[PDB]
DNA sequence: TGTCCCTTTATCTCT
DNA sequence: GAGAGATAAAGGGAC
């Protein structure tokens, strides 16, 4: 009965293609490859009662929540316990499916459940902090861990509440605590490192496996290789972890001696995530980026130190050619598309709407390159693609404006956001659209707007002492931290 | 056969 | 630009 199994299972994805769902077939896929077929049974049988009342959950986050080892479970509990943490805890829907949306999310659902009142009450963190904490694998190893050590942590250790919440909130985050409990007093004491630099350290994905490794080859690349504690301590905290600490012992010589880096050039190789990754990749890449393509060692060193700098790195080897002849891009224009985190999905991006950018929405190539030179600059150039014609008609801004929100890390959040709010802004509050556009056109100018558009609305008395123009300056360089900066004096 | 937890790597967003 | 936070995905081990 394979076969009918089997048919059983296309009938029900064919179904949730339709109401009240409309997954497409990358979100089936998803579901399928994260969460398996419990969680695209699961899915089917509730979608009803996921998208009603009183859950009223979107499909984007329907699919999030199934995407991972016991979806079934978290779409199961988040039906249970949704009302209650929104109602009862104060959370919006959105931190809830954040909290369901990991691998055990049930798990970590209960727990916020039962934990969020003596977190807040007793120990002092906010829902916020609760929610970070939660919102990874293992969550309620994690809350649970928190609750039993922050005051330890506090009192006898010396750490704020915000730093054990920066320690908790990566996946292992028990795991990295239980390691800086153990571990803080040598790596202060005997090797003269801050406590600041070993929360640091241990606020990434294996912080324990990082502490551990700081702990053990300190000595030894500080003596043997000439490496300071503090390029030692940057290489840690910096994402790479062990991974890259081994590395950096393994591959320091052949690097500089063979293939003529500094010790520093290695060094901005190994901080990042996947640092381990980027080494190798550099060693291996070296000669032939630099011999037939005519890249400096500068170049393959300022793309190889971003996170997973070694898909940049492989992806700049295999699309060079063609972006520079073909699409008539400048080298020192394709380094800089590859030099930021993702700068593999970056390049591919300008490769795929190069083309579409310059002719249909009549962009030039240095604007294409400006918008993708951010980390997201995929997410970016889609939603300028998608986006700017609509923006242009409707909000009656000119392409420039919308080159200049987009090119910025989360330009396509800062997009969407002008789409949502520019109407609201402008027709309710005054408030003109180079203004918007003003404070879209930064780093954070979406929770920018946002915390604009809550002023406005449910103003607070506090912060209601600026004029709708005085709040509009603030936000323009401050964003909302400047607004939050304020508004607590 | 799934569920839960942890590490590593890649990507995106904000301070 | 650098540091940091956050979301995603892979792969592994334990029951």
């Amino acid at each position: 009965s394979g076969a009918r199994a089997l048919e059983a299972l296309l009938t029900v994805a064919g179904e949730l293609r339709g109401p009240p769902l409309q997954l497409d077939t990358g979100q089936l896929l998803k579901i399928a490859k994260r969460g398996g077929v419990t969680a695209v049974e699961a899915v089917h049988a509730w979608r009803n009662a996921l998208t009603g009342a009183p859950l009223n959950l979107t499909p984007e986050q329907v699919v999030a929540i199934a995407s991972h080892d016991g979806g079934k479970q978290a779409l199961e509990t988040v039906q249970r316990l949704l009302p209650v943490l929104c109602q009862a805890h104060g959370l919006t829907p959105q931190q809830v499916v954040a909290i369901a949306s990991h691998d055990g999310g049930k798990q970590a659902l209960e727990t916020v459940q039962r934990l969020l009142p003596v977190l807040c009450q007793a120990h002092g963190l906010t829902p916020e902090q609760v929610v970070a904490i939660a919102s990874h694998d293992g969550g309620k190893q994690a809350l649970e861990t928190v609750q039993a050590l922050l005051p330890v942590l506090c009192q006898a250790h010396g750490l704020t509440p915000e730093q054990v919440v920066a320690i908790a909130s990566n996946g292992g985050g028990k795991q990295a605590l239980e390691t800086v409990q153990r571990l803080l007093p040598v790596l202060c004491q005997a090797h003269g490192l801050t406590p600041q630099q070993v929360v640091a350290i241990a606020s990434n994905g294996g912080g324990k496996q990082a502490l551990e490794t700081v702990q053990r080859l300190l000595p030894v690349l500080c003596q043997a290789h000439g490496l300071t504690p503090q390029q030692v301590v940057a290489i840690a905290s910096n994402g790479g972890g062990k991974q890259a600490l081994e590395t950096v012992q393994r591959l320091l010589p052949v690097l500089c001696q063979a293939h003529g880096l500094t010790p520093q050039q290695v060094v901005a190789i190994a901080s990042n995530i996947g640092g381990k990754q980027a080494l190798e990749t550099v060693q291996r890449l070296l000669p032939v980026l630099c011999q037939a393509h005519g890249l400096t060692p500068q170049q393959v060193v300022a793309i190889a130190s971003n996170g997973g700098g070694k898909q940049a790195l492989e992806t700049v080897q295999r699309l060079l050619p063609v972006l520079c002849q073909a699409h008539g891009l400048t080298p020192q224009q394709v380094v800089a598309i590859a030099s930021h985190d993702g700068g593999k999905q970056a390049l591919e991006t300008v490769q795929r709407l190069l083309p579409v950018l310059c002719q249909a929405h009549g962009l030039t190539p240095e604007q294409v390159v400006a918008i993708a030179s951010n980390g997201g600059g995929k997410q970016a150039l889609e939603t300028v693609q998608r986006l700017l014609p609509v923006l242009c008609q409707a909000h009656g801004l000119t392409p420039e404006q919308v080159v200049a929100i987009a090119s910025h890390d989360g330009g396509k959040q800062a997009l969407e956001t002008v789409q949502r709010l520019l109407p609201v802004l402008c027709q309710a509050h005054g408030l003109t659209p180079q203004q918007v556009v003003a404070i879209a056109s930064n780093g954070g100018g979406r929770p920018a707007l946002e915390s604009i558009v809550a002023q406005l609305s449910r103003p607070d008395p506090a912060l209601a002492a600026l004029t709708n123009d005085h709040l509009v300056a603030l936000a323009c360089l401050g964003g909302r931290p400047a607004l939050d900066a304020v508004k607590k004096l």
